[PDB]
């Protein structure tokens, strides 16, 4: 149960993805999922 | 320029991004966009 969704993103945010990524030893997808709940946990509590 | 990343979600997590984007009248792609935007925003900012 598990599935690869595409997201477009523009270079500048890839780019700026990468850098915060790195800098809290996390890899790009790890940044990306967290982002997500994040914002799930979010919506999800009202 | 664009670029395009695969992002593995598990179902749950997928049904919830439809179920949330669906109440604020969004696709899931742009929920996610957002999240992104939002998330970049708090790490990059001084406290």
């Amino acid at each position: 149960g598990t599935t690869t969704m595409g997201v477009k993103l523009d270079d500048a945010t890839r780019e700026r993805i990468k850098s915060a990524a790195t800098r809290i030893d996390r890899t790009p997808h790890w940044l990306i999922k967290q982002a997500i709940f994040s914002y799930l946990e979010q919506l999800e509590n009202s």
